[PDB]
């Protein structure tokens, strides 16, 4: 699976041991080896919340199969308690981009993804 | 891969309070509060279209309900009229691309969106 | 989401004729005219896979209707081969990221493209 992290916090303000724990934490979610976790951050970035100066998060994660809608708030239970903790920012200004397109057009090496 | 703006212009084009009209005339158009959207746009870019280096713009229109022929070609000329003012970017230089969301995949505090 | 390209790769390791080699040989591969397909290039960015901090880099597109398995394999070979033997990277973990998506869902020039 992979996932990427949008925010407008500053790289200055954002510490380390984000990317191994993301690594660790959605391997044993996803039910993958963490060989086929793909993590990618950008820091300072101009986003705006409500139209005002209030702090975002924008977490994406693409994964295939094991989605469901109810399970979805379990899924980002435990990645709201690492943001919250980390950049200390609320869930309630977290968005979480997902797919569910077939698998068909879905591969690896010299293919697609989806 | 995730939902983002980007263009080529510069952050310098940029005027004071497009932030401000940009949000609430999407706000009025959508009929959806503005506590609920954000914005988010990185210029400074490098994109070209047919070979030109011009100027060129992208934007993901993710919403849920109001979609239509009529509806959808309503919101085609809000936003490219205010950017074309605003950015003072030609309408044929932006593609809008209209995302719609079911109504139980709803967004805000550990919820999945286009 | 977003049909955006990321990269490990920094500016100060691009070659020369990214928006127009690339755009000219996609044109030709998929048929379609170099002049309906925009191309946006987002490098500098910080992004690792399998917990190997290896310049990762992830492509993807938007196409409406000749799609499919065979088609996208058709594409992706080139692209992959192309990327390689042009930014220096591992034609290993190379994929793209095709998508399709609704003519009346396209606004383009104050207008939607049904
Ligand atoms: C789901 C697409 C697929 C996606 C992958 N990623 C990595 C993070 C972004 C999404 C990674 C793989 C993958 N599919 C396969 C498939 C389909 C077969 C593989 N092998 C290894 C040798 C045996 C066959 C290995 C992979 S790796």
């Amino acid at each position: 699976p992979m996932f990427i992290v949008n925010t407008n916090v500053p790289r200055a303000s954002v510490p380390d041991g984000f990317l191994s724990e993301l690594t660790q934490q959605l391997a044993q979610a996803t039910g993958k080896p963490p060989q086929y976790i793909a993590v990618h951050v950008v820091p300072d970035q101009l986003m705006a919340f409500g139209g005002s100066s209030e702090p975002c998060a924008l977490c994406s994660l693409h994964s295939i199969g094991k989605i469901g809608g109810a399970q979805n708030r379990s899924y980002s239970k435990l990645l709201c308690g690492l943001l919250a903790e980390r950049l200390r920012i609320s869930p309630d200004r977290v968005y979480i981009n997902y797919y569910d397109m077939n698998a068909a057009n879905v591969g690896w090496n010299n293919s697609t993804f989806a």
